[PDB]
């Protein structure tokens, strides 16, 4: 009934992306999964990070279900998320960071929703050094804001807010300093703000919002905001509610959309079998709901919170003391699924 | 013994730095303090946010002490604390954050600093709008990293951490997406902690640095970043320790320093004689360490820790219990200090 396509990933991806994948078919949804390759382990194995008919196989199916990548730091081939995001027009990065009972947490009612601009700011791939022939002097980056963008995300942090039945829009930005790019966008929010009279509108600049986040998380209902703040304030509700083991995020285009956890490839726990599934399992749940299965996310999501409240079968992430594995925290998923 | 050049500063500034003041005077140390207008109380006293006089003072003097300076939102003049960073060459920003007995927080045990470079980056001042005629179709910001300027901020972080008897230098980055600067950055990062064995040099991605910094804040000893980053993890931070009330920043180049809270004008409070003056108190506290006056300094910091401690008279940011404002405190501190 559903063909998905299906990106197992980089480092722990491909054992968080299998859990995953075995909870959504305990939920007895029919998914044709259609098998693709990307990031570095497209690299070792076609010599490319993103292989053409990967890109043509979520073009064609419109849904993705992707495990995190590794992009290389200070050089090689940009980063494929940002490619995929791109090339899609997923412009919404949808982020919800929500408290789950039984986490060792300061807080347990954290209840938040981060919409990060998922398309340019500082994310548009636009830089270059400054060189004498070979010689590095300096460099520059090119943060773009264009107002188009800039409306489509603010409205859809409006239009998410009614739907989900929440109050609040916070505008994070940093136009004190940034008075063009980070400016711009806040003028538009001001502007579209009047259009939803029914949802209270705010504003905050980003490093008093990032204190804010830490010492009362519970101030916050929908934030939306730019690319790069996006990914740190939706990090830092990761962390807030028990790590980025938990967390996962949705990219939404007009036609498309693509569903991953918030952490990436994890490279120091890669092959030890301890990787939290949780966030490629709350991926799932969130992707089950996009496509017209509400009744499978929501038993997907009831499940992923009993174990994690029962506490017993959970990675060491979540409890440091007597835990078990990725596979095992995974299958007591799969069995409350199945009850 | 000290002539110092003094800016009241706007919103809340005026009265915490009159509090930091009297305890500064409470000790013993000789301060002529020079007088001078900055933000926008001068911009409403003199038509201009940065008078030449008070640039002539700082220059003269090498010393200031300057409260928090208001810089306006999408427009408006470019800030003011910014603009002093930039023409005095005060290119690192020292900013501690050490738990005070006492607060309410999840944490008792942070003990970090931050050191941000503090000239370019994207605090370079370099934007524009793209426009036709007088429409606004998008807007761009560049960020700037020079070879010069990170190597001297990060041989800064490895010269502060010998000196302070500090074990690790974590440089904080986004080189996976901006490859160019952060990556540069990161490069020069590495070949320079070749020249330093002593010290354990390690290196996170800044979203990554954000969770563990909420779920861990103990990994962590010394953080040297670019000028945004340092901006937002170390608000992070104060947030961790239990808010910007408390926290204090030195801006250092070769031949000058100014000394400064690291909150902003609280327009929200004030006038209302509630703001926390700890924060203003501890930069005092470092501006005294910095002109030889070690001794007064560490009876400030000693002062500053009783009182929070005794929880009596401390402001309501700390205790909504039994609050008292700005002046109380300020006089306990006097009080303890004086002992
Ligand atoms: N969109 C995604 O594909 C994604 C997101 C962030 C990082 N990136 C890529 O991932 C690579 C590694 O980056 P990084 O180390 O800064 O971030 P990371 O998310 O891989 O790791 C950060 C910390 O979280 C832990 N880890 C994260 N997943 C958690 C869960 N599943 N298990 C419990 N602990 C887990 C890691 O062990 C590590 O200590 C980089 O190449 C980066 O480009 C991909
Ligand atoms: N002077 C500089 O170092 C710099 C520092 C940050 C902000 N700026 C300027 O300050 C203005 C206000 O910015 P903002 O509102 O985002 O940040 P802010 O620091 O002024 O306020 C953030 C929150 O912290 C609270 N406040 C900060 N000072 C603390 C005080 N000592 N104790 C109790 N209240 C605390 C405020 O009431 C507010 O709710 C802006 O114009 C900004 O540019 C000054």
């Amino acid at each position: 009934m559903h063909k998905i396509t299906l990106i197992p990933g980089d480092g722990i991806g491909p054992s968080i992306v299998d859990a995953a994948v075995k909870v959504i078919e305990a939920t007895g949804v029919q998914v044709q999964w259609d098998t693709q390759s990307a990031g570095m382990a497209a690299v070792e194995k076609f010599g490319t990070p993103l292989p053409d008919a990967t890109l043509d196989s979520i073009r064609a199916n419109r849904i993705c279900f992707k495990g995190p990548l590794t992009t290389p730091v200070g050089g090689g081939y940009r980063s494929v998320n940002v490619t995929l995001r791109q090339a899609l027009n997923l412009y919404a990065n949808v982020r919800p960071a929500i408290s789950f009972e039984g986490t060792d947490t300061a807080f347990s009612d954290v209840n938040l929703v981060t919409v990060r601009e998922n398309t340019e700011g500082l994310y548009a791939g636009i830089e270059h050094f400054i060189k004498v022939d070979e010689e590095k002097i300096a460099a520059e980056s090119i943060a773009v804001v264009t107002r188009k963008g800039s409306e489509r995300i603010i409205r859809y942090a409006f239009d998410y807010a009614r739907r989900a039945r929440r109050k609040k829009v916070t505008l994070v930005h940093k136009a004190n300093i940034l008075k063009c790019t980070s400016g711009l966008f806040l003028e538009i929010g001001r502007e579209i703000a009047k259009e939803y009279p029914d949802i209270e509108f705010d504003d905050r600049i980003v490093d008093a919002c990032s204190m804010q986040m830490v010492m009362q998380p519970q101030r916050f209902d929908v934030l939306v905001t730019t690319n790069l703040f996006g990914d740190i304030l939706s990090d830092l509700a990761a962390g807030l509610i028990g790590g980025l083991g938990l967390t996962a995020g949705a990219n939404i285009g007009t036609d498309a959309a693509l569903f991953e956890a918030v952490h990436g490839s994890a490279p120091d726990i890669a092959d030890k079998g301890i990787a939290n599934p949780t966030a490629m399992i709350m991926a799932g749940a969130m992707m089950l709901e996009h496509i017209g299965e509400p009744d499978a996310a929501r038993r997907i999501e009831r499940a992923v919170r009993e174990v994690i409240e029962d506490g017993r079968s959970v990675t060491p992430d979540l409890a440091k003391d007597s835990p078990c594995g990725t596979a095992q925290m995974a299958e007591a998923i799969v069995e409350r699924v199945r009850q």
